């Protein structure tokens, strides 16, 4: 006596064609700065989806086929919102090289800006912002190479999400999500990752304040718990210890390219008893999954270290960066030139909201 049932269905048809209502390539889209920018090609990268290139003429002299794209949004203000707002205040050649280099910083893993403006569609107000010129994904590039990236790309990356995350999370805001989703390369360059949706930005610690764990009971989930990490999976704000174990999980995953957790992810129980299960002795988990396939000891280390101090005691830059650099330098390869993440595969990243209190 069995029992089965389900069922599901979805579409959607649209159209048009005349004056005041037909816009396409080559339009031009005026910022506040009183310009007019025009569009090139689609893209569907580069911002929250649905991007189309940007300066396709010359104006005076051309800059490598003018390198610049702009992302569309619907008329909300409310993730583009915020990703607008760090992602232009945190944006400048001279604001960034003043303190990346007045601090020695990595560089900074975060996109150029250049302007932004809306275009009032009669009752939608369609909001767009102007940025580099993107294409790849490593949400992408990682499903068709099956996340088979070598050491020099995983320390690499590492260490610029690294640099990123800390000058971000001494502001208010910190990427809990670090899916590959986030990170996105240039147009055709991949010695140059950077990370954008900011749309995943969690308000660190309050009023600038940090604050004991007790901030959403109720997982506040803020993305995808397969790589949000029990930290946000538990709505608690990653206070250094959170980001940077997200970051060894994640570099794990690239380095051996398949999770057991994962597999099981479907699930927040699952991916819980995991993180627990492999903390009580991660150091034999990493192991575990390279009896010898390269050299499992910088992830393995790093992890045991950044839960060797405390749940939330105190961040290890240096130290981390130490004992990742010590172990991916032990094998006497280090910096091979940029990366090793050209495969070029081109896909279609992903986003979301910020979670607090407004998802409807």
């Amino acid at each position: 006596m069995p029992r089965v049932k389900a069922a599901q269905a979805g579409r959607q048809s649209s159209a048009k064609r005349h004056l005041a209502e037909q816009f396409a390539v080559g339009e031009i889209i005026t910022d506040m700065a009183k310009k007019e920018w025009k569009v090139g090609l689609p893209i569907g990268q580069g911002g929250f989806g649905c991007i189309y290139l940007a300066d396709m003429n010359s104006s005076e002299s051309v800059g490598s086929d003018a390198p610049c794209v702009v992302k569309v949004e619907p008329s909300d203000n409310g993730p583009l919102f915020t990703e607008l707002k760090f992602y232009q205040r945190a944006a400048k050649p001279e604001q960034i090289q003043k303190w990346i280099r007045t601090r020695k910083l990595k560089y900074l893993g975060v996109p150029k800006y250049w302007g932004s403006g809306l275009h009032d569609k009669n009752g939608k107000s369609y909001r767009f912002m102007i940025m580099d010129r993107f294409g790849s994904d490593l949400q992408k590039i990682y499903e068709a190479n099956a996340k088979r990236f070598s050491r020099k790309t995983v320390l690499q990356l590492s260490l610029r999400i690294l640099d990123i995350l800390e000058y971000i999370h001494e502001h208010e805001y910190v990427h809990g999500d670090i899916k590959a989703s986030n990170l996105l390369l240039n147009y055709k360059n991949p010695d140059q990752v950077y990370l954008v949706d900011y749309g995943l930005a969690y308000r660190y610690c309050p009023e600038g304040v940090h604050k004991e764990y007790k901030e959403d009971p109720k997982r506040c989930h803020d993305g995808t718990i397969e790589f949000t990490s029990i930290d946000a999976h538990n709505g608690v704000a990653p206070s250094r210890r959170g980001d940077l174990e997200i970051l060894g999980y994640c570099m794990i995953q690239w380095l051996t390219g398949h999770l057991p957790w994962e597999d099981n992810l479907k699930d927040p129980k699952y991916v819980r008893d995991s993180k627990i299960r492999y903390r009580e002795n991660i150091a034999s988990l990493m192991d575990k999954c390279f009896p010898e396939k390269n050299k499992p000891g910088e992830i393995a280390k790093y992890m045991e270290t950044v839960k060797l101090l405390d749940y939330t005691e105190k961040p290890l830059y240096e130290n981390l960066r130490d004992i990742l650099l010590q172990g991916l330098k032990a094998i006497g390869s280090k910096d091979d030139g940029k990366l090793d993440l050209s495969v070029v595969e081109n896909g279609g990243l992903k986003a979301k909201t910020i979670t607090k209190k407004r998802k409807k």
